[PDB]
């Protein structure tokens, strides 16, 4: 009995959240009320089988048992669609055809956060509902998220609510840890979403190699075998998540920050806080942990990659294994260098292995394999400077401007909403990255751009209209980066002209947060370079500027709707001409 053994393993609160996650995640649009419903079905059911393990459908898969439940509330097509199509399915393709409907931009009604009052009161009300509901709307806007690194957050959020309930003011409290735990969601969401985007389009053998990367970076005394390890365990453990097997997922990643904790003499010396903490804080500390020192008297790579003579004996022997190990090596003395670029030189190690060992004399084309690699090195390190340059003079909001430009005009036909969201994004890059020396930047900046720009890739996917987004997603994971920097300006695009809605903004601007102020102008930025490209250097930066005066004084002007209206189909010529 699968279902029981989960349950037995997680206990009965994280199984109860991780269903419903489950449940959210494969159907965005049903209410709270249906998934708790089935939710705690399932979990009654559960019960019955740790009860009796031999119990009449206990020997059933996880996802037989939960797909069943899904088609119970699911032939209703005017609000899901084509899900009652899964439905008529056989096992395991009813499973993939939901996982296959999963909506990275659903189209979801904004959640009104309640005030401060409100929401204390609710939550006293009743804590478990209440709690609940916060996983139900991460998951089903969220519908990658990391399972359990969502118990870890839904922990945090119990706990801000549990303390600043009682305080003496009670929003100056809350609001700090709420604003808090939504950037890190979105963060850790984007960076899971790039993990499962990897297993998905590029498969096992290009995750795995991520991992090598990451593991041999972050211990650098782990002997190969110890970090081949610990690639394995967390692969099948993103394996699962990203498959939607969430019980097994959160359960794996336990099993792995145990074993983790009880060896940590052989992997790093960064970890005795970590494997202090509490359950869920323990793996979310131990993911995010600092990289190790480096042993000291590592010799040459030359030795045993380039001068051996063995090279071709031992590549052609087992050459996952052999390249596995150069990875390792190369990734472990390189703490400065980002994953992507590990993995680059990983591949051209590979590839003229593959041409020099087949040859003459191998070891005279490969004696100069490592040469290859500085280009390779350069290029990321120059973007960075550059542009690291560009984020201190210009700061982050005007830094994203530049991007929303540069962006905008190397991929025009994409969607105003995700060209905001991207170049917010890459410009939050700046912020997270240029604070650090040379040596800690480029991991840093480079590794956030990868989360970044899959995420554009992720959006377009859906409904795809640039094919140059098209073609820098497909062609190569690794190269994402490389790719899109190299595009420059489209001169294909034809300009949409002028609409004199899109430019022209109403009073109810003046009662939105400052960052949706923002947003409002970055979008109509994007509209204003789409309708007039090529054609338009720092007379953008001008405009720019004329609208936050113009959305500023209205704001004050004691208006009858007046000063946005008058200002507005007379002020967008201006906006027109130049």
């Amino acid at each position: 009995s699968e279902v029981a053994h989960r349950f037995k393993d997680l206990g009965e609160e994280n199984f109860k959240a991780l269903v419903l996650i489950a449940f959210a995640q494969y159907l965005q649009q049903c209410p709270f009320e249906d998934h708790v419903k089935l939710v705690n079905e399932v979990t009654e059911f559960a019960k019955t089988c740790v009860a009796d393990e031999s119990a009449e459908n206990c020997d059933k898969s996880l996802h037989t048992l939960f797909g069943d439940k899904l088609c119970t509330v699911a032939t209703l097509r005017e609000t899901y669609g084509e899900m009652a199509d899964c439905c008529a399915k056989q096992e395991p393709e009813r499973n993939e055809c939901f996982l296959q409907h999963k909506d990275d931009n659903p189209n979801l009604p904004r959640l009104v956060r309640p005030e401060v009052d409100v929401m204390c009161t609710a939550f006293h009300d009743n804590e478990e509902t209440f709690l609940k509901k916060y996983l139900y709307e991460i998951a089903r806007r969220h519908p990658y998220f990391y399972a359990p690194e969502l118990l870890f957050f839904a922990k945090r959020y119990k706990a801000a609510f549990t303390e600043c309930c009682q305080a003496a003011d009670k929003a100056a409290c809350l609001l700090p840890k709420l604003d808090e735990l939504r950037d890190e969601g979105k963060a850790s969401s984007a960076k899971q979403r790039l993990k499962c985007a990897s297993l998905q389009k590029f498969g096992e053998r290009a995750f795995k190699a991520w991992a090598v990367a990451r593991l041999s970076q972050r211990f650098p005394k782990a002997e190969f075998a110890e970090v081949s390890k610990l690639v394995t365990d967390l692969t099948k453990v993103h394996t699962e998540c990203c498959h939607g097997d969430l019980l097994e997922c959160a359960d794996d990643r336990a099993d792995l920050a145990k074993y983790i904790c009880e060896n940590q003499d052989s992997i790093s010396s960064k970890l005795k806080e970590c494997c202090e903490k509490p359950l869920l804080e323990k793996s979310h500390c131990i993911a995010e942990v600092e990289n190790d020192e480096m042993p000291a008297d590592l010799p040459s790579l030359a030795a045993d990659f380039v001068e051996s003579k063995d090279v071709c004996k031992n590549y052609a022997e087992a050459k996952d294994v052999f390249l596995g190990m150069f990875l390792y090596e190369y990734a472990r003395r390189h703490p400065d260098y980002s994953v992507v670029l590990l993995l680059r030189l990983a591949k051209t190690y590979e590839t003229t292995l593959e041409k020099c060992c087949a040859a003459a004399d191998p070891h005279e084309c490969y004696a100069k394999v490592f040469d290859e690699f500085k280009p390779l090195v350069e290029e990321p390190q120059n973007l960075i400077k550059q542009n690291c340059e560009l984020f201190e003079q210009l700061g982050e909001y005007k830094f994203q401007n530049a991007l929303l430009v540069r962006y905008t005009k190397k991929v025009p036909q994409v969607s105003t909403p995700t060209l905001v969201e991207v170049s917010r994004n890459l410009g939050k890059v700046g912020s997270k990255c240029c604070k650090h020396p040379e040596a800690k930047r480029m991991p840093c900046a480079e590794d956030y751009l990868s989360v970044v720009l899959n995420q554009l890739c992720v959006l377009h996917e859906k409904t795809p209209v640039s094919d140059r987004v098209t073609k820098c997603c497909t062609e190569s994971l690794v190269n994402r980066r490389p790719c899109f920097s190299a595009l420059e300006v489209d001169e294909t695009y034809v300009p949409k002209e002028f609409n004199a809605e899109t430019f022209t903004f109403h009073a109810d601007i003046c009662t939105l947060s400052e960052k949706e102020r923002q947003i409002k102008k970055q979008t109509a930025l994007v509209e204003l370079v789409k309708h007039k490209p090529k054609a338009t250097k720092e007379q953008l930066k001008a405009v720019m500027d004329d609208f936050a005066a113009f959305v500023e004084k209205c704001c004050k002007a004691d208006d009858k709707e007046t000063c946005f209206a008058e200002e507005g189909k007379k002020l967008v010529a201006a906006s027109q001409a130049a």
